[PDB]
């Protein structure tokens, strides 16, 4: 599929850019609403919907644990989507989720110099909206355990096994099954990627980065 194609291959790239400018912004002290976007969006494009957006902003800083080796941050959006996330000293986040706390403003949110209109705007500066950055963190997702998949299972248990295995691991990690567009999308590009004889046996000695752009040259192809 040429869309779906160019999205992906599109994304990929475009977080290339958003991880610069958080390199850039996470220096800008503390009270940037500039910096505090690199540490948003440091948490966004971190999925490892609309709802829980408005949560974290509405995250106050007496629900953001502190303590020498981990952050837990906790949030409840619209009764159903409460969360308690945690953040690892060694972790990216860490540092500037740490800069950004302020303990001596319980009531007031983490994210005050920010909202709705902050955030969105500066994603979508990036050429590509919203649901750009949610199916590629699905198409993302579902590489990942198939890249986890080859390298621990012994012997790999064939194609259409190993796809729907990660199909079954995605929605347990996802959550939710996706759509069949997005599994169908998935599974076709990576059958057709197993039609080289080394693909697998290649895939199952690379890092997850170098297995990653071996799918993008191909999509870009």
């Amino acid at each position: 599929n040429a869309k779906r194609d160019r999205i992906f291959v599109r994304v990929y790239n475009v977080m290339k850019r958003i991880n610069c400018f958080i390199n850039k912004n996470i220096k800008k002290s503390s009270t940037d609403s500039n910096y505090q976007l690199a540490v948003f969006m440091l948490m966004e494009t971190m999925f490892f919907k609309e709802n829980e957006t408005v949560g974290l902003l509405t995250l106050k800083n007496k629900h953001i644990e502190i303590s020498p080796d981990e952050i837990v941050i906790k949030f409840v959006g619209k009764d159903k989507v409460s969360h308690e996330f945690v953040v690892h000293k060694s972790n990216r986040l860490y540092k500037p989720l740490l800069k950004l706390t302020d303990d001596s403003s319980p009531e007031e949110f983490l994210f005050n110099k920010l909202s709705e209109r902050k955030v969105y705007e500066c994603i979508k500066q990036f050429g590509i909206r919203i649901k750009d950055l949610r199916t590629y963190g699905v198409n993302y997702t579902f590489l990942y355990n198939f890249w986890t998949n080859v390298k621990s299972i012994s012997p790999l248990p064939s194609p259409k096994k190993l796809i729907a295995l990660t199909i079954k691991q995605t929605a347990e990690v996802v959550g939710h099954t996706p759509s069949i567009s997005k599994r169908a999308y998935m599974a076709t590009t990576i059958l057709e990627m197993v039609k080289d004889k080394n693909f697998l046996d290649v895939v199952s000695k690379t890092t997850f980065d170098e297995f990653l752009s071996i799918v993008v040259d191909h999509v870009k192809s």
